[PDB]
């Protein structure tokens, strides 16, 4: 499921999580109430409906606390599964002390990632019957980019760039510094001709100015729906190969409206910066 | 503003943030569009109203990217300031290249921490005229506990425990393993007699059972307002010294209603697990 750098990202996050929990001493309450030889069957069950993501991270949290041979998975659901309230995402058998200590860290990761995949899916359903794909941004939390990114993919969106040197994206602050969108575009092309180039426009005027330069993608920043319609109309007639991406004034209520204008992508920051946790509990 | 461990935490977070942005190559678009000698005056300004928190983290991000003597702060607001849309939280003068590279990492942190402080303050205002204090939980994001915990305090909340060995808290799964709340309570009392003890009850029945044991705090889990009122009446008559904390079915709409019952605290998970970013931009 997770790739190598995602897996490594997950391990680093679960380690930071456990360290936050354990740095003040051991789990005194678990140690005191449950014997070392105790063993139970527990299930991660959703208190609500949504799309599940990050189940492997649950397994990595246990590997860290109990060791690979410290637990047994009697059953599990697959990442990306649409799930109702009360559904058992995974049933385990493991040393009780290990589960009570690992509980919060593992639940915190799975609820966050599931919350993103559940949101992402909402957006994906909203623009169904359209050609628009939902994309994320770099408005991710430090240390969780690979995981948050993985989660939007699980819900059906498509990742944008993972970093700064990943692809070029000429922003308002660059244009300001370069003095002109076409100047900046030209500069980026000359410096990194092999790198994907996206140019951000703030108006129909700038839009007209960059279409002839034929950048890979144009990001329509904070365009009203009527302006997005015009943009697509101009792109379609003047530079059929330029992809258009809406970003800025996007809400789930307007997603379809923008998608219907014919844009190729909707870039949603909310997907990673304003996530509502999917409520999950560990039941014994 | 930030303490030593919070500072070390911020530093670790900013470093993980920058590494995510730079691991694919340098900021190609900035290097190409802005000269090394470029310098600007920039401001972090809110696109929305809210409470500000995490400004020092912005500075720490610049120290890391431009070095201490790489910039100058012409003006700044204090953490915890209630702020309107379009307010300039901090005005800097710095090398342009350094700002554009630091921008996203610093913005993502300040936005996150401010979103938390903004939400916390809404809860705090909600229970105003009551004696209840708003507290957080361990439902924090991995690697960000110290910072998230710092933010609820900036918003007016009061921190709960920071980890597992920090204070004792008997939960449902412990009760399940110990076979009883009173059993579990007795066990913890024997193991860590010097440690603060909080026990979680799911019913007025368990409440009656633990009140005589006189634990430090009792967490009323998912009680209706009427049950919360009853519990306050029983506590007041049977164990005046026992503090009560509501946690579970809390919404900002009901906050005051529960606070009015006379409980000492409201423990809010949403404060740290479902945060809506405060929208902030770097304007040059
Ligand atoms: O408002 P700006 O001057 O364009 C600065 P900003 O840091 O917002 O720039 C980015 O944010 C938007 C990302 O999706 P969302 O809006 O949902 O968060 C998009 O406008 C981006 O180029
Ligand atoms: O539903 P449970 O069986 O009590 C498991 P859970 O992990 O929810 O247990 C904790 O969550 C609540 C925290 O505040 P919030 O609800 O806002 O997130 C509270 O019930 C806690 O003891
Ligand atoms: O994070 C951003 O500012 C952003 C917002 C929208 C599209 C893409 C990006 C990006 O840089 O990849
Ligand atoms: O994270 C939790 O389950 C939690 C929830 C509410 C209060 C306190 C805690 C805690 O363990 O400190
Ligand atoms: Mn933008
Ligand atoms: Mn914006
Ligand atoms: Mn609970
Ligand atoms: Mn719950």
């Amino acid at each position: 499921g997770l790739s190598d750098w995602e897996l490594a990202a997950a391990r680093a996050a679960i380690a930071r999580g456990l360290d936050e929990d354990l740095r003040y001493g051991p789990d005194v309450t678990t140690l005191a109430t449950v014997p070392a030889s105790a063993t139970t069957t527990a299930s991660l069950v959703t208190r609500e409906a949504g799309v599940v993501a990050g189940l492997d991270v649950a397994l990595l949290t246990l590997n860290e606390v109990l060791g690979t041979n410290g637990y047994r998975v009697l059953d599990r659901v697959e990442d990306g599964a649409r799930v109702p309230p009360g559904e058992a995402l995974m049933t385990l058998e493991a040393q009780t002390r290990g589960l009570l200590t690992a509980e919060r860290t593992m639940l915190n990761l799975v609820g966050h990632l599931s919350g993103i995949a559940t949101a992402t899916a909402a957006w994906v359903d909203a623009v169904r019957g359209t050609k628009a794909k939902i994309r994320d941004t770099r408005k991710t939390l430090p240390g969780l980019r690979a995981l948050q990114k993985y989660a939007v993919r699980t819900g059906g969106g498509v990742n944008h760039r993972l970093g700064l040197g990943d692809a070029a994206l000429i922003k308002d602050n660059h244009v300001a510094a370069a003095g002109s969108v076409v100047d900046a575009l030209r500069a980026v092309r000359n410096a990194a001709p092999d790198l994907p180039c996206e140019v951000e426009v703030d108006s129909l005027e700038q839009l007209d100015a960059v279409l002839p330069e034929k950048p890979e993608l144009i990001l329509l920043d904070n365009f009203a729906v009527w302006q997005t319609q015009t943009a697509v109309q101009r792109r379609d007639s003047r530079a059929p190969t330029v992809m258009l991406e809406s970003s800025g004034g996007l809400s789930l209520q307007t997603a379809a409206t923008y998608a219907e204008t014919g844009v190729d992508y909707l870039a949603v920051g909310a997907l990673t910066h304003s996530v509502r946790v999917l409520d999950i509990g560990l039941d014994m």
